């Protein structure tokens, strides 16, 4: 079977750039794609749509709206230290969490930093 880096690397070799808000996304959809052992029919969905012509980067957004464990759920909080941790190609996709964020809208994770401030990653 597929496994979450497995699943990872495959998506990720589909990505321009490093560290960019679209890799996280895949960190993202991999981790709940594992949690919920999911990642068979996201990587056929992923593959589906790259066989219809869409870009990777569409295909992983319509991922977030096709796969049910990710239709109108809540971003992960991961916690790190501080914003250095975070990528530099994702530091101005960072955003303030709004009221209720949601995924399949775009808000990829809700990072938790150390001293209590907390960031979106929003696409
Ligand atoms: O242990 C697994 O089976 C598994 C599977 C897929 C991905 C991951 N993830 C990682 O190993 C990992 O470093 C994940 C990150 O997205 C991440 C963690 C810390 C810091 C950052 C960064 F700040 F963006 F750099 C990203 C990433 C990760 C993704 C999510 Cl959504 C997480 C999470 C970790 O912990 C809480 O929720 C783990």
């Amino acid at each position: 079977d597929i496994s979450a880096k497995d699943l990872r690397n495959i998506m990720y070799d589909h990505l321009p750039g490093f560290g960019t808000a679209f890799h996280q996304l895949v960190q993202v959809i991999c981790k709940l794609g594992k949690d919920s052992n999911s990642l068979d029919i996201i990587h056929a969905e992923f593959q589906a749509s790259l066989a219809e012509g869409d870009s990777p980067q569409c295909a992983l957004i319509q991922i977030t709206k096709r796969v049910p464990i990710f239709q109108d759920a809540a971003p992960p909080v991961i916690h790190i230290r501080s914003r250095g941790d975070i990528p530099r190609a994702c530091q101005k996709s960072l955003r303030p969490v709004p009221p209720s964020p949601k995924i399949d809208r775009g808000w990829v994770c809700v990072f938790q930093l150390q001293d209590g401030k907390t960031l979106g990653l929003k696409i």
